[PDB]
């Protein structure tokens, strides 16, 4: 069986989506350990799906624990694709959650909502590498084709990725992570986890069994980028989010 998650900013139509997607079959319950919601359903149309809604999040930071159920569900890879909701009307803030779910590894197609409720499709797909369907609830359209798009945009059926591309200077921070992580996280998502060890993420830090050596290649390589930026860490991956999405949304 093929599990959609379902996951977009609050106020983008996500939790209206995913009534008109399941029907009247959902089934709620509990993540382990926190009281956070576990909302979940079979597509009507398509019952060979399991669409789980995940909490409406503006970002995956280790502040949040309905943050911390989307992260935690996307890096165990119990996910086959995102259906990322994006509500068009804040194209640029809503893509900031985006381009950290393409991170991931999970392939994400984006139903691009509130069209109705102007923005080249197909422009914003190529330059960030994921299909782009828009949806109108009002006109009744694409909300069954942007279900199959990720219906078949898988982990299964994807070969390589596109990631968004920062600047030159947090790139070679980046790779230079890579290069000392080995094999300590998944190739999916070891772009994701190195990213998140060079903002000093609580979580992953900790998450990961990391060896005295990796822990003190990790901090020179910060130490580093963040004088030549003359910048703390989190905010250099933070301007770097809004740059990229800047140059996206230009086109």
């Amino acid at each position: 069986m093929t599990e959609i998650a379902l996951i977009g900013n609050p106020n983008s139509g996500k939790t209206s989506l995913f009534n008109l997607i399941t029907g009247h079959n959902q089934r709620v319950g509990n993540w382990p350990g926190v009281s956070v919601e576990r909302k979940s359903g079979l597509v009507k149309k398509n019952k060979d799906l399991e669409i789980q809604d995940l909490p409406g999040i503006y970002s995956m930071s280790p502040y949040s624990p309905e943050e911390k159920v989307a992260r935690d569900y996307l890096l165990s890879q119990r996910a086959d694709s995102i259906l990322n909701v994006v509500d068009a009307t804040n194209l640029e803030r809503n893509l900031y959650l985006t381009t950290q779910l393409i991170e991931t590894g999970i392939p994400v197609t984006i139903a691009l909502n509130m069209i109705d409720v102007k923005i080249n499709v197909d422009k914003l797909s190529y330059h960030l590498g994921v299909p782009v369907v828009a949806t109108s609830a009002l006109k009744q359209t694409g909300v069954d084709q942007v279900v199959k798009k990720a219906a078949h945009t898988t982990t299964s059926t994807v070969g390589d990725l596109a990631f968004p591309i920062y600047d030159d200077r947090l790139e070679a921070a980046i790779s230079q992570i890579l290069e000392v992580l080995g094999n300590s996280v998944p190739q999916r998502s070891a772009r994701f986890y190195a990213i998140k060890l060079f903002e000093q993420d609580s979580l992953v830090e900790a998450e990961l069994d990391l060896s005295q050596f990796q822990r003190k290649e990790i901090e020179d390589i910060i130490r580093i980028t963040e004088e030549i930026f003359t910048e703390d860490a989190e905010s250099i991956v933070i301007n770097e989010r809004y740059a990229f999405i800047e140059r996206v949304c230009q086109m």
